[PDB]
């Protein structure tokens, strides 16, 4: 029933709790809105998808295979770098993906520049914050058409 | 209750699913029945165990201790790569196990030639699909009595 | 309510399911205990913690948060070589912490030296059995008061 | 200050000159006047410079400072691998900039993971064709108003 | 003529003569006979060349294109970590290759971790003793039949 | 003399001859004197020893041997990414130790990150100030009976 | 019909130095006339270009797409190791080429081991002196008829 | 008798047997036929060695220097990275050699990009076939005058 | 007379840019004239080149050589860390030179403790600000007269 | 006020000890009276330390904050390599150095292009011989006023 | 016998090319000689044995078990670096053995510092040239008795 | 003729410190005593050194240049991993050495396999306990005639 899947990884739940110096007010829930407002603005549906757990994410992939999702955006966060079974996941059930993250991973620790998804993503965007999100869909309805 | 667990990783439950000749024809489901069958055969009772949560595997392993378990065979598929926590729970159950890969792990990304398990198996089985479960068990069912 | 946070890594369920034989007869619980007591002594309120699962300790250390722990004693064991989404999120509650690990990580397998925590601890106590929670405590009881 | 500049670097000008696909018919010339006409439908002024000599494109970064410049759209191409000094340019002048590929570098050969760029740019964009320019020009233009 | 062939490397001659304990009773002989019992009994014929000089190895790989053989059971020994040549003979030949180990090569020095052979083999087993051989057999015969 | 020594390494004499935070209040003596009066409070003899010098270390860690040192808690500093000879001097004598540092090691350069001695310690504690040293202590007074 | 281009790069026209032996009497400009004659003989055009910029040199190669120059025979020199630019153009105007050095560059520093054009060259020819031209030629020509 | 020695490696044996497809129609024959005829035209002895026994191809270089052979054009395939005894039998006698490859060797595997030869080498000449030796030939001509 | 050439890589033109706190009071131009009044207190003359281009400076480098350069003071900047072909021009040319860095390359990221041309220099000054450059000049005059 | 102390390391005390032929004649005592006599010409005063122990160097490091020593101009010589120690005692008493070395480093053995100190020093001059001390000199006179 | 059995691997059967520079005048056989009468004289039987085909040195290893030798000295001379089969030959029989290379491995290419060998041989002499081979004869015989 | 030296580094006083076998009985000075005897055999006068500080044993060595000592023999130890300073002490002297060690190196861990002397000795001995050093001492002393 719904034509784009968005993924967020751990943590991102987190947003806007910090303060008002760190991060502002943007919270999970403001993302999805303007996400979900933008996708019924070109009569695409969209639903939208957060966990702590590796597994609730490979879940609901699976299940978005069976559901006919076309095409997914991901932040995996933390995930990235680590999870070679969430990579496994995007490609057994062959949705292709765009991957995103709100910081500039390339400008933070070494570790944070290994990823186990980028390589099979579409594209990639990073450091752009929530507007990143948003790029990703843009793309995917071009592409959905 | 069961003397040998059957232990498969995280998206394992997709075998199958993409029918028309991407994966084939044969289903986990499928793969679970045979090896029941097999064990049957030889008077041993088998269990079988899959999950896409780390977690729930490492609790099965637990399980499998205080239920007197006498070897794992486990494909913890992506898990192989990445979960010292599933090494962890193997050598602190002291289940001796092996190690089965339906592909051969060895000709694809150079990330999956490294094992958190490998050095601790009995010994390993990568490339011969389903019939390296049936190779295990078989090398499992003469181990025991 | 509950103050100064202790959490534990998968596996260490295990602690004392034996005679002599990985370790002697201290179990999860026993060191809980302690740890409460001494805590009790000092009037400072002390939670724990413990699952298999990144995801239940992720959403533990969110929680705490909210519940206004002051600071976390945390020995994530196998976790600590494998997961950034647990330093992100000890980094995105921004509730200092402090590594605990039972045996010497370094007189271990090479793998072992790697962890995705250490530096973003306050500190480390590795080697000294169940004894390094309780040091870790008593730091954390004199940097509260 | 209140001008945009997109540089392409080596080689781009050969897009769109073997004919049919894959990748055939869109033209550097063909990105340039879309992201002209992005710029002026919202009265920015964007100006568009395509070299493959580095030190036309330093010369071009450092006139760049001289006039209005506020922010730069790069697509370095093979530059991204090798040119510290396209990196000290930008950070000398220091105009904040956007990266932007169009192909998923990282799903290439292993040198092009590697960027002299990425760590200080405010975002990176790869794979997703000429629509990642059109994407850090949105940007762009909602970070001067 | 010939069908399958078995090939065992350098040092196999050695197995059941140093007879106390370790190794142990079991003979390179024995298991051939074992071997040549089991495609006996499947109606296939099977040949068997070990030696301790590589190029008399890759010289009887090459016979065996001549002789049309449909698959090799391989097991290198040492030559697994060494030997370029031998991995061009079996490409060469382009005569498809089961590799086996007697030992869990991933349990002993970093250096035996490391094949020449492994990501061109449909499939590869360790550790699992002489039945290794046998379950390498068992799956020759089925691929043929 | 006799029972447990306490070794500092180079540089640790100029602890809190800075007053300021690039020290603090607390000096080398203050630390000896804490030591020395929890180890009598416990009927210990506890013996102390700094040097800039690598060698007069380890003609003390020779000595500490012929007075039947018991234990020795040493904090090498800077010779910990270094010295072998101390590694060596250490178990030749066949003396137990833990390690100490004041500072988080793994919080600073790469280099600090490898030690010649942590593998062979009981343990090591890291980060914790000087309480580190009493905690080290503690440890040492429970393990002598 | 056919233009072969010969390519030389950075510092090939300083070849002709301490004339009488540091390097030999012979000069770039002899190097292309015997190449020029050579060709001749075959009823082949053949044009030349060196240069000490590698911007000039990415032209060239595009104006040779242009031109629909058939082969190129390319002398990087110090290019072949920084210049990922050059193979790029190489690749984007599709010509294939063949890559050429005078001097032996693997018996000299190991950064000279390392080249961004070998692995999609042709083939490769190094230390044979100005020879090695001549043969890349004389392959070009029975290629192209 | 000026003796040009030309050595061909293992696997070379097969050159001219997967005839139509992968590779064509040319022997190792023919191309000896077709060096000695080279040499002959030119008045200078040649003789060729081939063998897949690395203990072979070096008594066969000791011989040479015995026959006084004045250089060496060798294609040693596979074992260029393998061989350090190879390099020491050159070494030893002290006859300059030339290395030839078929194939490009940067082309393939990582693996084979290193050389025990390479260094020592007059020169090499991969990737223009059989060519390749043709142009060794005309080379060690001039040389030997 | 006997001239000295000083030549600044790329970027160095950036001169002084908002002096207050972006430690760069004094121009290039400033640097230049101060070098030239040097040399003419001592009876030499000097001649300057800077360029953002590779190949104006190489080209410069074999004009030198020509005009009897008898000593170069190169600060390359950015291409001490990417160019081979400096390297090779100043090689070529066999100018003897002084590298010479404003600011501390080995405080800053790794890959500026890389450089192409320390090896080869007679000798380095990094750190020193321009003083640098008027300590080489100073070493290059007393090594002439 | 303001002594600056000159510190050379190990083996400096051989410099002419084998005088011939016009390489290693000016002696350390040499290049300490021209420092002093230089230094007295600008009326500040100089101190000059000299030994083979580390201990010794890093005692005198120490000293010389409870001196006022302003500034350190330190050849470590081997010890630039290996002492982490020394490192420590010039960041412990954060007296600014600058660091010296007769004999152009980077042209040596790989194991000599690795500082403990040239991260933290001011800056670094290697291959100009007893004029590079000189020079740290003229810079550290400039410095402190 | 009451064996000893010396081997000579690979080159060096030309002991004895170029009497002055490269090679003094010491040959394999007089080298034998010297060691079947030094063994003569402490009444040990001692065999020698020399191939450059690796095989054949394998073939010896595996009859010197056979006929009870008690301790092998070898020269494996370059396949130190290259042959695990040799290695795991000397393993198979448990014929302990001592290492000898007449030249100094250490001072030569950074290849030969690996070997396959030292870690297993009771000890190691090299570049003592062939009193290498007396003095681990030496050893060999106080071992015996 | 003159004196050899023999030079003992850090540990190697704590030799015979436990019976029957950690090596036990065997000591520093009945070591000492026996080269002594050795030399006095040969009418030539051996001193011997120890010490646990590494610049009491570079400054012996500086006082050895002055004495006219013509070989010496080091058993540098732990030092042999870690002192560049004692490697340029034996190489500005000019005083040949052979380098000694009592247990094989290579057996132990990876770290010990580093030598900052080996690759200058004439040559090396390991693992053939004291046995090494009077092999070295006769070695000596033949070409010391």
């Amino acid at each position: 029933s719904s034509t784009i899947l968005v993924i967020h990884g751990p943590n991102l739940n987190l947003l806007g709790k910090r303060e008002p110096e760190v991060y502002g007010h943007l919270t999970l829930d403001n993302i999805n809105r303007q996400l979900i407002a933008q996708a019924e603005q070109a009569s695409i549906t969209l639903d939208t998808f957060q966990s702590n757990w590796e597994g609730a994410i490979v879940d609901r992939i699976h299940q978005a295979q069976t559901e006919g999702v076309k095409l997914i955006i991901i932040n995996p966060a933390a995930l990235t770098h680590t999870s070679v079974a969430l990579r496994d996941a995007l490609l057994g059930v062959a949705i292709p993906f765009i991957e995103v993250h709100l910081s500039n991973v390339h400008a933070r620790e070494a570790f944070r520049h290994h990823s186990y998804l980028s390589d099979k993503a579409i594209g990639v965007i990073c450091g752009l914050g929530a507007k990143g999100y948003s790029f990703a869909l843009d793309y995917a309805i071009e592409k959905i058409q």
